[PDB]
């Protein structure tokens, strides 16, 4: 589909069995959900923005289904204030910004 | 153009008669641009981000270039780590986004 950016661009996502609702954001080098649980290892990370740092545990090799697309990569999940869909997954969705 | 976002979609601005790096970012309502100078009066605004809320400082009706598209908006100046175009601009340059 085509998305225009008069409102946020949310969808809604499948993630470890759980639907959510997350933003399409080409500002996020990676995918950043709320505080859930995600099967398998994982590490710890700090990423940072406006207002700093958060920690978060990443997760790799997490399939995703994007506003009924699947892809598969790593998720970081801590507590930011959004669900946000970073350029790891968006890509794989074939996502391109386009004026 | 159409942007793919295999890497980060940095663009050329030009405020204030100067070139600046930006980040295409449909995760922004507003743009927010580091420190530097722009004409007239500001209004306060907090904004929250990743890791928490920062004041910066509203000016409107600016003229602003981006990847070579005239607009005429509100930007935000403050302590970002990043120059980020956000949705008030990326609709007037016509982006969207497509999968
Ligand atoms: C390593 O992977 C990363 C690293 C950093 C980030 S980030 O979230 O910090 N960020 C990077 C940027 C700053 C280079 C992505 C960015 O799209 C982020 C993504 C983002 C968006 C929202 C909050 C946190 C992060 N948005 C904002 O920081 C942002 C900017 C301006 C404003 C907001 C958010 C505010 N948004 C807001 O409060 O959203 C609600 C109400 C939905 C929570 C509105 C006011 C202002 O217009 C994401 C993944
Ligand atoms: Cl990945
Ligand atoms: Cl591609
Ligand atoms: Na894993």
């Amino acid at each position: 589909p085509q998305i225009t950016l008069w409102k946020r661009p949310l969808v809604t996502i499948k993630i470890g069995g759980q639907l959510k609702e997350a933003l399409l954001d080409t500002g996020a080098d990676d995918t950043v959900i709320e505080e859930m649980s995600l099967p398998g290892r994982w590490k710890p990370k700090m990423i940072g923005g406006i207002g700093g740092f958060i920690k978060v545990r990443q997760y790799d090799q997490i399939i995703i289904e994007i506003a009924g697309h699947k892809a598969i990569g790593t998720v970081l999940v801590g507590p930011t204030p959004v669900n946000i869909i970073g350029r790891n997954l968006l890509t794989q969705i074939g996502a391109t910004l386009n004026f």
